[PDB]
């Protein structure tokens, strides 16, 4: 194995001012201001529910060590932590929240360009966890962030693992998971595979919930029978056919990333060809050294 050569880098409480809240686990959205640098870097804040919590702290490190390894467009990359009472991570604000919110927000007004680069966008940040050995295990449409309609990055880390893997319990999503992690607790880029499965279903069907009313209990067995989502409405068998491939049984006859990437990206050369959508064809304070994360480079 290469050795992780990823900077840790340590903020100064004072370098940002936390702004509002985005949710409550509590995160701020915010600006951070590095040491006498005249940039203003809009940033996403968590710290944890209770301070002194030993189990608390070692999770919220597991977070930050992932997402200090991570550089690439299409994954949240951490960009410092402060060690106050209460441990702050600091990423990228993603603005638009969550691609899940953001589907269900705008249904009326999202075409088929932008739900085809989607699936792109999110094969190739796959593809690149894939590349660097580490295996996301809570992929969904909830854990994908809007940057910008034209650009979502894969977030929450607080699964993922380096390298089969063999977990062991914990409140875990089995409507994203594969069967082989239902029933032996395995996970691989392959198990990944089949939680993209379901996350282009979300996308597809306007964020709509897989298996909706089924209790998880019945899932493992309903998939041994043969079944699986149906075909949402806006979707060319091409499109849905991927899918199902995501949702096979022998793991290595699924697609992998890389492939999936080509399938899609073919796809949104001709994007009305494989998704028919009604009418597709119609769809700040005062702050002068705002820069983004992704223009934000340090050695
Ligand atoms: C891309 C880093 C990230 O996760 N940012 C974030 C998290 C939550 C809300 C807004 N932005």
């Amino acid at each position: 194995e290469a050795p992780n050569q990823a900077l840790l880098r340590i903020l100064k409480e004072t370098e940002f001012k936390k702004i509002k809240v985005l949710g409550s686990g509590t995160v701020y959205k915010g600006l951070w201001i590095p040491e006498g640098e005249k940039v203003k870097i809009p940033v996403a804040i968590k710290e944890l529910r209770e301070a002194t919590s030993p189990k608390a702290n070692k999770e919220i490190l597991d977070e930050a060590y992932v997402m200090a390894s991570v550089d690439n467009p299409h994954v949240c990359r951490l960009l410092g932590i402060c060690l106050t009472s209460t441990v702050q991570l600091i990423t990228q604000l993603m603005p638009f929240g969550c691609l899940l919110d953001y589907v269900r927000e705008h249904k009326d007004n999202i075409g088929s360009q932008y739900l085809l680069n989607w699936c792109v966008q999110i094969a190739k940040g796959m593809n690149y966890l894939e590349d660097r050995r580490l295996v996301h295990r809570d992929l969904a449409a909830r854990n994908v962030l809007v940057k910008t309609p034209q650009h979502v990055k894969i977030t929450d880390f607080g699964l993922a693992k380096l390298l089969e893997y063999h977990a062991e319990g914990g409140k875990v999503p089995i409507k994203w998971m594969a069967l082989e992690s239902i029933l032996h607790r395995i996970y691989t880029h392959q198990s990944d595979v089949w939680s993209y499965g379901v996350t282009v279903w979300e996308l597809m069907t306007f964020g709509s919930k897989p298996y909706d009313g089924i209790p998880a209990s019945e899932i493992s067995s309903i998939l041994e029978k043969g079944e699986r989502l149906p075909q949402p409405p806006i979707c060319t068998i091409d499109v849905y056919m991927i899918m199902v491939k995501c949702w096979m049984i022998d793991a290595d006859s699924r697609p992998k990333f890389r492939e999936l990437i080509i399938e899609f990206s073919k796809m949104a050369r001709d994007p009305q060809r494989y998704l028919v959508i009604q009418g597709d064809e119609r769809m700040e304070e005062d702050m002068d050294d705002v820069v983004d994360a992704d223009e934000y480079l340090i050695p």
